[PDB]
């Protein structure tokens, strides 16, 4: 029954989900404010990018994969989820409901 004030980082290549967090080209910052996406952002993935994610106060990350080291960094307040597709919009809807599997075995 709805949701308010979500913030995610989705690991993008150029036009869909990147292979892994370590190989994204940018992060799409999704904004959800009543079970629907009311705006978006692009943080390119070159160092200064990842810094901003810390201060964004993200709710969760979505990716197909992560490196072990970066997991151990980010898994200290932000819920890391598995992608279930290449269709970002399917992965957004699944995340809204919490149907995506939380990666606890990278």
């Amino acid at each position: 029954g709805h949701m308010i004030n979500m913030k995610v980082a989705i690991s993008m290549d150029v036009d869909k989900i990147s292979n892994s967090f370590e190989d994204c080209k940018y992060f799409l910052i999704v904004r959800i404010d009543d079970n629907e996406v009311k705006s978006t952002k692009v943080i390119f993935n070159d160092e200064s990018g990842k810094k901003s994610i810390v201060k964004e106060n993200v709710n969760a990350i979505i990716c197909k994969n992560i490196s072990e080291e970066n997991y151990k960094k980010f898994s200290k307040k932000i819920e890391i989820y598995h992608a279930e597709g290449d269709d970002v919009d399917k992965n957004i809807s699944l995340f809204i409901e919490g149907e995506l599997s939380k990666i606890s075995n990278p």
